[PDB]
């Protein structure tokens, strides 16, 4: 058993929007926007909801760019993360209770203050390659196992 999550990256030609997670899981790291998919919404609709709740933004179109499965040692549910991108946003990002948004130049992405798996798969998002990733963490800092590959269909 896995649990569905979303992650949304707003990726423009020379900049990417990230949020500093203020509370809960991953607090104190920059990440894309997202969360648990709820009952009664599609995965994409949950990604839009989470982007709106966390950043205030709405989007015309979301593109599927990846799937990453996370195992956390000692947690029974795997996280099945569906990764989306958009260039097209509507509105100005604003801070929420969960996230403080900020734009980053593509050569200044703050990997040292991001989940450690991001260093591995971001290069693929930036190159516009679709991917499937798996990472096994021991706590929040150590990757014990991982796999990563490009795919044709996400």
């Amino acid at each position: 058993a896995s649990r569905l999550y979303t992650l949304v990256l707003v990726l423009q030609p020379q900049r990417v929007l990230l949020g500093m997670k203020k509370r809960g899981f991953g607090a104190g790291r920059w990440n894309g926007f997202g969360g648990k998919v709820q009952e009664g919404e599609t995965i994409e609709d949950g990604a839009r909801r989470e982007l709106q709740e966390e950043s205030g933004l709405t989007v015309d179109a979301l593109h599927k760019v990846g799937q990453i499965v996370f195992e956390f040692v000692g947690e029974p549910e795997l996280m099945d993360v569906h990764v989306f991108c958009t260039d097209s946003i509507q509105g100005t990002p604003v801070e929420s209770d969960e996230m403080r948004p900020c734009w980053f130049q593509l050569d200044q992405i703050p990997f040292k203050d991001m989940w450690p798996d991001d260093s591995y798969w971001f290069p693929l998002l930036l190159q516009k390659k679709k991917f499937h990733g798996y990472f096994k963490f021991q706590g929040q800092d150590t990757i014990l196992d991982y796999t990563l590959r490009e795919v044709d269909t996400v």
